[PDB]
């Protein structure tokens, strides 16, 4: 679809039988999922933001179903305020900025 | 133009005779400019991110020339790692997410 930016570009995602709402975020390298247990093993990682750095679990090969389009990727899981779909996921659903 | 998200969607902006590079950031409500003095008066404001909340100077009616398209807006100025063009500015250059 074509999402205008008058409101936050939140979309439905489906990660392992769990529906969430994630924000499509062009200013995020990575995808960060807020406090939702993912089956599988992970490796420790730290993303930085505005202000600080949070500790996250990185999971590889996670399947995320984003607004009707699937995409497998590294997914970071950690105490972030929102689900963030970063460019790593956004390139796979073929998402572009447009003006 | 059409910016794919394989790399950070950084673009040229012109803010008061100053060229900067800003990231077009769909996950930012506001626009945040990194440590570059803006003529004019401001009001105190605080944006939150990943981890924490930075103090910024909000300036109204700031003219930002974004990748060939102008846009006047509230611009927040404060110790952020990057210039971030938030949705507030991104709606005016007619920028949409596209997949
Ligand atoms: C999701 C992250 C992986 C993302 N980080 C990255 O992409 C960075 C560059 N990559 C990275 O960290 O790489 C890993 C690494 C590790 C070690 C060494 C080197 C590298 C990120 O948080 N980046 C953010 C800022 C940034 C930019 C450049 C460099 C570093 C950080 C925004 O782009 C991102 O879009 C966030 C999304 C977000 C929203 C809400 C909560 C948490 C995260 N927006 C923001 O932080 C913006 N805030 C907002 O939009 C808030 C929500 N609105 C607001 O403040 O309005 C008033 C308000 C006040 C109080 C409550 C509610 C509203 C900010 C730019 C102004």
């Amino acid at each position: 679809p074509q999402i205008t930016l008058w409101k936050r570009p939140i979309v439905t995602i489906k990660v392992e039988g769990q529906l969430r709402e994630a924000l499509l975020d062009t200013g995020a390298d990575d995808t960060v999922l807020e406090d939702i247990n993912l089956s599988g093993k992970w490796k420790p990682k730290i993303i930085g933001g505005i202000r600080g750095f949070v500790k996250v679990k990185q999971y590889e090969d996670i399947l995320i179903e984003i607004c009707g389009h699937r995409a497998v990727g590294a997914v970071l899981v950690g105490p972030t305020p929102a689900n963030i779909i970063g460019r790593n996921m956004l390139t796979q659903i073929g998402c572009t900025l447009n003006f």
